C-alpha cells in the first residue's frame, strides 16, 4: 500500500520485543519499505486461503499474543534479505528485489511451514509438537531459501536432487541463524520444536542419525515416503557441510574446518553457478569442489577439506 514508513515495536514468539519496519496509511501495516521493494506480512485469519488479509494495527503497538508470529515472520524476513545482501551481493530471492510475502496463522494447529511458489506461509502449531513456526530464524531462513533456490539452481523437490534442495534450505538457514547471532547452532527448528521438551529439535546438521536420518550415502533412504526421502537423505549433505565448516573424524575420515563464512561462500556459489534442477550428490560434490576452485584455487585447503567431507559422507 501506498503511505509513509514507520516503526513499530512488538513482541515475538518466544516474549522478545524488536523493532518492525511498517507503514502507515489509516491503519499501521506489516509492510517494511526499506528492503528492496518491499517485505509483506499477512495474516491467514485460521483458513488456508492465500495469502490472506495484510496485517493492519490501529497504534503500531505489536504486544498481543495474536501478533507474535506476525512480528517474527515479518522480522526475520528482513533479517534474511539483510543475510543474502550483505553476505551474497543477493537482492532477495530472484536477485532483482523481489517483494517478500509471507502469511501467518495459516490453517487451525498447523505444524508445519512452506514456500507456495510464490510466498512463505506458518502454522501457528497445535502447541505440542510446535509454537508458531515464524518463531524461528532458521525457518524462517529455510523457507525464504527455498525460494532462492527455485529462481536459481531449481532443483525438484524430490529423491536426491530434492535432498541437495533441503540440505540447502537447512545450511542457509543455519547460516542466517549465525548471522543473527542469538543461540545458534546447527540444529534446525529447536526454537519452536516441542516446548515441552528441553534440547531437542527437529533435525541435527552436526549429527543427523541424532533424529534418525542417514550420516552416509551407504544409509540413505529410497523409498517413496517424503517426496523419495527429501527431509530424511538431507542429513547427509547437512553432515558434509557440518564437517566442511566445523571440521571432525567420521567413520574414520578426518576433516579441517575452514569455518562458516566459507562454507557459506562455497555453497552458494555452486548453487547458483553449478547446480541444476536434476543434480545429484555426486553433481553437488563436483559443483562444490568447482566452487572452492574458483574461489580459493585448485591446490587451496578450502578444496581439499570439501573433498574429504565428502569423501567421509560417502559421496563421489
Ligand atoms: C524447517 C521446518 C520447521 C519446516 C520445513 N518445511 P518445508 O521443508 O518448507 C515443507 N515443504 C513442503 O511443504 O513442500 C511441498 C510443497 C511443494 C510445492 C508447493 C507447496 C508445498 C520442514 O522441514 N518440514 C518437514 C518437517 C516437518 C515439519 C512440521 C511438520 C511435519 C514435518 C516436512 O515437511 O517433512
Ligand atoms: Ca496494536
Ligand atoms: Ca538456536
Ligand atoms: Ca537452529
Ligand atoms: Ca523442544
Ligand atoms: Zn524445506
Amino acid at each position: 500500500i501506498t503511505g509513509t514508513s514507520t516503526v513499530g515495536v512488538g513482541r515475538g514468539v518466544l516474549g522478545d520485543q524488536k523493532n518492525i519496519n511498517t507503514t502507515y496509511s489509516t491503519y499501521y501495516y506489516l509492510q517494511d519499505n526499506t528492503r528492496g521493494n518491499g517485505i509483506f506480512t499477512y495474516d491467514a485469519k485460521y483458513r488456508t486461503t492465500l495469502p490472506g488479509s495484510l496485517w493492519a494495527d490501529a497504534d503500531n503497538q505489536f504486544f498481543a499474543s495474536y501478533d507474535a508470529p506476525a512480528v517474527d515472520a515479518h522480522y526475520y524476513a528482513g533479517v534474511t534479505y539483510d543475510y543474502y545482501k550483505n553476505v551474497h551481493n543477493r537482492l532477495s530471492y530472484d536477485g532483482n528485489n523481489a517483494a517478500i510475502r509471507s502469511s501467518v496463522h495459516y490453517s487451525q494447529g498447523y505444524n508445519n511451514a512452506f514456500w507456495n511458489g510464490s510466498q512463505m506461509v506458518y502454522g501457528d502449531g497445535d502447541g505440542q509438537t510446535f509454537i508458531p513456526l515464524s518463531g524461528g530464524i532458521d525457518v524462517v531462513a529455510h523457507e525464504l531459501t527455498h525460494a532462492v533456490t527455485d529462481y536459481t539452481a531449481g532443483l525438484i523437490y524430490q529423491n536426491e536432487s530434492g535432498a541437495i534442495n533441503e540440505a540447502i534450505s537447512d545450511i542457509f538457514g543455519t547460516l542466517v541463524e549465525f548471522y543473527a547471532n542469538k543461540n545458534p547452532d546447527w540444529e534446525i527448528g529447536e526454537d519452536v520444536y516441542t516446548p515441552g521438551i528441553s534440547g531437542d529439535s527437529l533435525r541435527s546438521m552436526s549429527d543427523p542419525a541424532k533424529y534418525g536420518d542417514p550420516d552416509h550415502y551407504s544409509k540413505r533412504y529410497t523409498g517413496t515416503q517424503d517426496n523419495g526421502g527429501v527431509h530424511i537423505n538431507s542429513g547427509i549433505i547437512n553432515k558434509a557441510a557440518y564437517l566442511i565448516s566445523q571440521g571432525g573424524t567420521h567413520y574414520g575420515v578426518s576433516v579441517v574446518g575452514i569455518g562458516r563464512d566459507k562454507l557459506g561462500k562455497i555453497f552458494y556459489r555452486a548453487l547458483t553457478q553449478y547446480l541444476t534442477p536434476t543434480s545429484n550428490f555426486s553433481q553437488l560434490r563436483a559443483a562444490a569442489v568447482q566452487s572452492a576452485t574458483d574461489l580459493y584455487g585448485s591446490t587451496s585447503q578450502e578444496v581439499a577439506s570439501v573433498k574429504q567431507a565428502f569423501d567421509a559422507v560417502g559421496v563421489k
